[PDB]
């Protein structure tokens, strides 16, 4: 885990902030 379970590597999107809230498996808004 880095930021969320979906970006869980200070994803870009989630580079400072989990800005990722929604993912029960999969996201559309990062990766
Ligand atoms: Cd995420
Ligand atoms: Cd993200
Ligand atoms: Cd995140
Ligand atoms: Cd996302």
């Amino acid at each position: 885990k880095s930021c969320c379970s979906c970006c869980p590597v200070g994803c870009a999107k989630c580079s400072q902030g989990c800005i990722c809230k929604e993912a029960s498996d999969k996201c559309s808004c990062c990766a």
